């Protein structure tokens, strides 16, 4: 048993809601919630923006270390930092933004980060700006991701596209 509230069921270990991820790990303080992040981890906007915007931009100051250390991620990867005031930690990870030209492929790999934590608050990858199919980027999930994810979904109409077309 976890504190998630009112998620859909879509199978064994998927579950998904029309809300802001930032409210959503404000509200349940999950031990992983998962960021939208590019391989700079520079958190401009959208899901980043906004965890970032709600952590003060404490998890910019902390991302520009990392990357001052270690380098950029590889689209499809991912590093474990900090969830500052909203989370225990955040997983950042990359999926392809296609509005940047990169390869839809490495979706499937993104998405494999997630097996890595029994449960997770995440955000649909490579939606919004990153300019990827939302139907098969939920599609990529349900079929890659084995451990449990509560997908938050901020936009009321794409979430109901995403329910109704859900096979
Ligand atoms: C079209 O919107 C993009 C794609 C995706 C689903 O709407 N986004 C979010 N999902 C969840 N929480 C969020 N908080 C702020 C933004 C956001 C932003």
């Amino acid at each position: 048993v976890n504190s998630f509230s009112g998620y859909l069921k879509l199978t064994d270990n998927v579950y998904i809601k029309n809300a802001d991820i930032v409210e959503e790990a404000k509200k349940v303080k999950p031990t992983v919630v998962v960021n939208a992040a590019n391989v700079y981890l520079k958190h401009g906007g959208g899901v980043a923006g906004a965890l970032n915007k709600a952590t003060n931009n404490a998890m910019q100051v902390e991302s520009d270390d990392y990357i001052a250390t270690n380098g950029p991620l590889k689209v499809g990867g991912s590093c474990v930092l900090s969830g500052h005031n909203l989370a225990k930690h955040c997983l950042h990870v990359v999926g392809p933004n296609v509005n940047k030209g990169e390869d839809i492929q490495l979706l499937k790999s993104a998405y494999e980060n997630f097996n890595q934590h029994e449960v997770l608050l995440a955000p649909l990858l490579s939606a919004g700006i990153f300019g990827a199919d939302p139907i098969h980027s939920l599609r990529v999930c349900v079929d890659t991701v084995r451990t449990n994810v509560y997908l938050a979904v901020f936009d009321k109409n794409l979430y109901d596209k995403l329910v109704s077309s859900f096979l």
